[PDB]
């Protein structure tokens, strides 16, 4: 649809050059192991990624805006609960959703 365009529009911004200085954590799955995080898996119940993101839209999975937009903001919801809320990588959360939130507001 229109609006799965503009979704697929904003994921592409999202993974794009310019926002990656707080972008690239968000880009693959947490690999909790490989962070020494042996609680992520027991916190977090529906782990998100951009790069699952990317691969249910390239696959037709969503069904519309709404179902993008709440995997997009559970991805930042499990960032939240997860960390510290002094972590850099939930100031990079925040200002990776704030450039989700504008662009998804001027949707078709
Ligand atoms: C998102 C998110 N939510 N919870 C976490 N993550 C996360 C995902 C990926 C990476 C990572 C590390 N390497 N690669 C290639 C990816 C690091 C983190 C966090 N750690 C972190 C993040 C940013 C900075 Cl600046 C310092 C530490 C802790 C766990």
């Amino acid at each position: 649809s229109e609006q799965l365009k503009h979704c697929n529009g904003i994921l592409k911004e999202l993974l794009s050059k310019k926002h990656a200085a707080y972008a690239w954590p968000f880009y693959k799955p947490v690999d909790a192991s490989a962070l020494g995080l042996h609680d992520y898996h027991d916190i977090i119940k529906h782990p998100m990624d951009l790069s699952t993101v990317k691969r249910k839209m390239e696959n037709r999975d969503y069904r519309d805006a709404q179902e993008f937009a709440a995997d997009v903001r559970l991805m930042f919801s499990n960032c939240y609960k997860y960390n510290p809320p002094d972590h850099d990588v939930v100031a990079m959360a925040r200002k990776l959703q704030d450039v989700f939130e504008f662009r998804y507001a001027k949707m078709p």
